[PDB]
């Protein structure tokens, strides 16, 4: 309800930069109430790129229809940042709309176990965390980085070239957080290193976008790593 | 860095096994041998780690180091004596001491080394030397063949997270042998061994995925016990079912 925020159905959109919006969707978790999840919408000349679905097919369709209304450019592809419902719940809606989908090979391998629909294409990563470029064709400003196991074994991150923005997804929590949120599938040993690897991959990003709070500064990365140091 | 921060000899000699310094070698097939090295761990005696040696035409291929550099050098010495073909490459099956502790011995000898990209990424944290090359995997677990150059009969499969998030497995094409490494424990096991780095949620599926990937392998080779039948896979998966 913050000024400049736009509503379409159950979804809220905030412009972060001339060509970048955050999408926010909400799901009731019985016992804990409504939980926000954020992803990104990127205008890349005469096409649109999506990072992460909403919780549900219906909510993901609302994202696609808002893009049609407000941006009116075709969605070329989507990248989804791990096999949990907040990031991949809406895969069927992307596929029905004829959007090409990309995830970590590991995300696609885990998807069935995690009750998610696999992406059509698999990203693979060098030992240094950077996507093998042949697996991420025509990704325009999307720079995809695998920081290592943290929130999950499969979690990936995305920088937006020509912006100050990097997307930590569920790996990064906000700079005032008490906790690292859901650690059910987490690597408690490697998490802190993974948070720091994300920071080092995108050294000049000043706006850190994450799944479960409003955009923060780089302080979110060093706070997440400081919290993660305490897990081991 | 390493979880281990004490090399010894095995006691249970066994008839068809060959002692070579502090290591043990067993021929499993005309072109396949098991290498075994031992660490004394207080309260648990001589702890075996097993890997594989494969002869493929005029080349030898190695799966896994020994626990230590000095032990891994003795694997190379044994290969020179018993096979006398050059070691074309080694593949190591995750970033733990038993599987990657001897990387320096391979690199010293000019042997090209391969691991899961994730193993190489985790190596520094795990106190291991990274392999020279990284394997990547398709969404169905099979190695991307462009990343496994001249692997010949070594058929590398990532079964999913289990013993660790980076554990890989290796079928030996043209044989009845599949290597489960530390993912699979034998049908006599009372535990899944070290779960310090394990994925308790996905372990059972990963164990079953290994079995389904190598459906006709009748000899299952694993890190910490003698080769077993396919029962080792199902018994492991059923123990892993109790973690979730
Ligand atoms: C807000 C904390 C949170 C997370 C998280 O920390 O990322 C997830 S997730 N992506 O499923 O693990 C959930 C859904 C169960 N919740 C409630
Ligand atoms: C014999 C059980 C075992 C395992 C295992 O279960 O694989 C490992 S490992 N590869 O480091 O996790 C060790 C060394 C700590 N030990 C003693
Ligand atoms: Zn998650
Ligand atoms: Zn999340
Ligand atoms: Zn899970
Ligand atoms: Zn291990
Ligand atoms: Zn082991
Ligand atoms: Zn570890």
């Amino acid at each position: 309800m913050e000024t400049g925020d736009q509503r379409f159905g159950d979804l809220v959109f905030r412009q972060l930069a001339p060509n970048v919006w955050q999408h926010t969707s909400y799901l009731d978790m019985p016992g804990f109430g409504a939980v926000a999840s954020n992803g990104l919408i990127v205008r890349d000349g005469g096409r649109v790129l999506v990072v992460d679905t909403a919780w549900t097919d219906d909510q993901t369709a609302q994202i696609l229809n808002w893009i049609k209304q407000e941006i009116n450019l075709p969605v070329a592809l989507a990248v989804v940042t791990h096999a949990h419902q907040d990031k991949m719940g809406g895969m069927d809606a992307l596929h029905a709309a004829g959007i090409a989908t990309y995830a970590n090979a590991l995300s696609n391998q885990l998807a069935p176990q995690e009750g998610m629909v696999a992406a059509q294409h698999s990203l693979t990563f060098a030992a240094n965390g950077w996507v093998e470029p042949a697996t991420a064709p025509n990704f325009g400003p999307l720079k995809v980085f695998y920081p290592g196991p943290g929130h999950t074994s499969d979690n990936i991150t995305v920088g937006i070239d020509g912006t100050d923005i990097a997307f930590g997804g569920c790996l990064i929590k906000d700079s005032k957080a008490k906790s690292l949120g859901n650690l059910g599938d987490a690597d408690t040993e490697h998490y802190a290193a993974s948070a720091r690897a994300f920071g080092a991959a995108f050294p000049k990003a000043s706006m850190i976008v994450m799944s479960h709070s409003a955009p923060d500064s780089r302080a979110a990365i060093t706070h997440t790593a400081r919290m993660a140091d305490k897990l081991r």
